[PDB]
């Protein structure tokens, strides 16, 4: 009996601001208070977003770092460890976000002459909270292109913080790729006329992304082909279109190519970019992971209309986030996905709602393309059940008594640290959660070590990650519930 193999890692998301709307370190002595909270229940380490509104705000290349180097001081003082996510997407903006942080101005800037560098609705409407993919490689910003920036930004993040890296402090950097840090189309915009259950919208009409459509149906032959136009609006339900409706226009010649134009485009989007990072963090002892948005609503129905919208082309034959995976395979990036804290009957009946099946797929996914995987809650939970459900898709077929069990989250990421969170019933079932997703053991300061970060392997053609979608095979079983609940 050795129970250690079946540990699962435990941060904690900081709050929002952590570092101040101006750049500044302002809450030093109150996370100081909060993190001794997380240090009692026994927290592997935390997460933060390292916002590049502010580091970058002043002009191209100005990084100021003093603000995130005083946190990262902090964290390292308190013992615990650190995940960077490096955020190029703005913060809030919506109705009524207390914490709002844009992209640079200067950044935005270029978008007063060029609009379409913001990814852009069928309306014309601009999104103002990432860079369209369509950028990524066009030298629009005084000279840099989008992923250009983003490696520059990486490489000033390696510079100025080897000290926490050399010191174990920094494992794990996630690399945002889209509107709050993931790997997605801003298909549900909640504050500009998107709500909840919405099929969403295809944001692919900036003029990069029409004219890499144009090419790309010109390739096949297709000049005249065109986005499809039988699509409805953010707040239908797909019986509502022609496009989405059962027996729909998805289903056909023309609705096939634009779905995997759509979410080919978001995949070549993380390998780029991944390329980028994988060579700043050559050699150092960090995981890269990408997020990957969790789009339970529509699962249930055969269109899976709200996951086609925001880039993932995910059907009943066809796996869309094993693709994902298999791209992911060359960089030995990890994913982080959401929603491990749902059930199924929690949701709306309306909302056609599968976030159980939805975590089960993804995970399934990763696993078989040998990745890491972890996960984070998508909605704030302070509940015994909520963490039950965690448990039960940290480690799906429970407690293995000898050694490692055959599946189990790399990791878990709690949204979000608050003064809410570490006082009174809130703290008591926080603390029973830490211990039980330890497999009742201590902290251990030592698990999954990371090995120095290998060069990506060989790039790999779409088609290629395209092998990956089908056939589409069944999850790994998952128990019902956990073996090993708070109580
Ligand atoms: O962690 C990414 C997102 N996961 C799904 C949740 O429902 C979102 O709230 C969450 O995004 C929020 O938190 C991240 C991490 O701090 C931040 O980068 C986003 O901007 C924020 O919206």
């Amino acid at each position: 009996v050795n129970v250690k193999g079946n540990y699962v890692q435990v941060y904690v998301m900081l709050p929002l601001d952590a570092v101040s709307v101006n750049n500044r370190f302002e809450k030093g002595d109150e996370l100081r208070a909060q993190l001794r909270k997380l240090v009692e229940a026994g927290v592997d380490g935390v997460m933060v977003d390292v916002w590049w509104g502010l580091v970058e705000g002043k002009g191209p290349k100005a990084y100021d770092w003093s603000a995130y180097k005083q946190l990262f001081e902090l964290v390292q003082k308190a013992g615990l460890k650190l995940q960077a996510i490096m955020s190029f997407h703005q913060c809030g903006g919506n109705v009524g976000d207390a914490v709002n942080i844009p992209i640079p101005q200067w950044v935005r800037d270029v978008g007063t002459r060029d609009p379409d560098i913001f990814y852009t609705d069928g309306h014309g409407t601009r999104n103002i909270e990432y860079l369209t993919l369509g950028v990524d490689n066009q030298p629009l910003f005084h000279g840099r292109s989008a992923v250009q920036m983003y490696a520059d930004y990486m490489t000033s993040f390696r510079e100025n913080m080897k000290e926490f890296l050399d010191a174990g402090v920094i494992v794990d950097i996630e690399v945002g790729l889209g509107p709050a840090g993931e790997m997605r189309y801003p298909s549900y915009p909640q504050s500009h006329g998107w709500s909840f259950p919405g099929i969403g919208e295809f944001i692919c009409y900036d003029k990069y992304l029409q004219a890499d459509f144009k090419a790309a149906a010109a390739a096949v032959g297709h000049p005249e082909w065109e986005f499809p136009n039988d699509v409805g609006q953010y707040n239908d339900t797909p019986e509502r279109t022609q496009f989405f409706r059962d027996n729909g226009t998805y289903l056909s010649e023309k609705g096939r190519f634009f779905l995997a134009w759509y979410s080919n485009n978001l995949i070549k989007h993380g390998d780029r970019i991944l390329d980028e990072a994988n060579k700043v963090f050559l050699g150092y002892k960090v995981q890269l992971a990408i997020k990957i948005s969790g789009i339970h609503w529509w699962y249930k129905v055969p269109s899976h209309a709200a996951e086609l919208t925001a880039g993932y082309y995910n059907l009943h034959d066809r796996d869309g986030y094993r693709t994902i995976a298999r791209m992911l395979k060359r960089h030995r990036a990890s994913i982080n996905f959401t929603c491990a804290e749902m059930r199924d009957s929690e949701q709306s009946s309306q909302a056609m709602s599968a976030p159980e099946e939805l975590v089960q797929q993804v995970l399934s996914a990763g696993w078989r393309e040998g990745l890491n995987v972890a996960c984070e809650n998508a909605l704030p939970r302070y509940d015994p059940t909520a963490y039950n459900t965690i448990l039960r898709n940290a480690r799906p077929h429970g407690i293995n008594q000898s050694g490692p069990p055959e599946h189990k989250l790399f990791g878990f990421t709690y949204l979000r640290l608050s003064n809410q969170l570490v006082e009174g019933q809130n703290y008591a079932n926080f603390k029973t959660f830490v211990d039980r997703m330890h497999a009742n053991l201590p902290r251990d300061p030592y698990v999954d070590p990371m090995a120095p970060l290998p060069r990506s392997g060989p790039e790999i053609s779409i088609e290629m990650i395209l092998q990956a979608a089908q056939p589409k095979l069944q999850p790994f079983p998952f128990q019902e519930h956990t073996d090993l609940p708070v109580g």
